[PDB]
């Protein structure tokens, strides 16, 4: 039975355009994975330029990014016993910032399993082209429900979402945070009064990163990571704080 069975799902926008202290920053990433050790882990904002602590991830992991040497993209890490079956990358069509859906199918044990990793259209100005990405990105889940049942799909990233932006989300598919409860003390993800990694914003807060799923597990816990200051040179790994979700029966 599912009774015990139990998987972790982290997501990071680690903030690889910043330049200021990346090879630190990136470090202190790879670092954190380590310690908080999830089972699959998605990156967004992954670039080329000082890549070497994330990519030496892959003694732990089986690491895919949607599009290697390009300014910046995403990536899924999972565990060796996952056993993958398709990578699949799709350009979103709207996008002028080379987004896409980044899609790794698999199993880990008896369990189908499909990963699918986002980083959606940014600012304000791209609200039309990020809500058609988030509606685009809820018929492929939806699809991919339909067609395996009984199947686990976690689909999330950093959605750059303000909620009245969310559109048509299934019946069966539920967001991880608000499932876990909520919670005010795990609610942002993206907190400019607290993250000074980023200046000339004054005081934003938004719930940019998230993940949701279906499938046989419905029980869920919800943490943020990546809290903690980098001592060496006084700056958050990135401008955005990690999600962390365990899924369970
Ligand atoms: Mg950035």
């Amino acid at each position: 039975d599912l009774k015990g069975f139990e998987v972790s799902v982290m997501s990071w926008n680690i903030d690889g355009l910043d330049g200021r202290s990346l090879l630190t920053r990136m470090k202190a990433v790879a670092h954190i994975v380590k310690n908080v050790n999830p089972d699959i882990l998605f990156l967004q904002e992954v670039v080329d330029r000082d890549l070497a602590p994330i990519d030496k991830l892959q003694s732990l992991y089986k690491i895919y990014y949607s599009n290697k040497g390009c300014q910046y993209y995403t990536a899924i890490l999972v565990s060796k016993m996952f056993d993958v079956e398709k990578h699949d990358v799709i350009h979103f069509q709207n996008s002028g910032m080379y987004r896409t859906l980044q899609i790794l199918e698999g199993s880990i044990g008896g369990l189908k399993v499909f990963l699918l990793n986002t980083h959606l259209e940014s600012t304000r100005e791209h609200r039309p082209q990020r809500c058609a990405q988030f509606g685009f990105c809820m018929d492929k889940v939806r699809e991919i429900i339909a067609q395996n049942p009984g199947a686990l799909v976690f689909f999330g990233g950093d959605l750059n979402l303000r909620d009245e932006e969310v559109s048509r989300v299934p019946d069966g598919v539920k967001d991880a945070w608000e499932a876990a409860g909520s919670d005010n003390k795990t609610k942002f993800t993206w907190d400019t009064f607290k993250n000074d990694n980023k200046q000339g914003f004054h005081g934003a807060k938004m719930r940019f990163d998230r993940l949701y799923w279906s499938g046989p597990l419905d029980k869920v816990k919800f943490t943020l990571e990546g809290r903690q200051r980098i001592r060496s040179c006084l700056c958050f790994p990135s401008d955005h704080w990690a999600i962390n979700a365990t899924f369970f029966a």
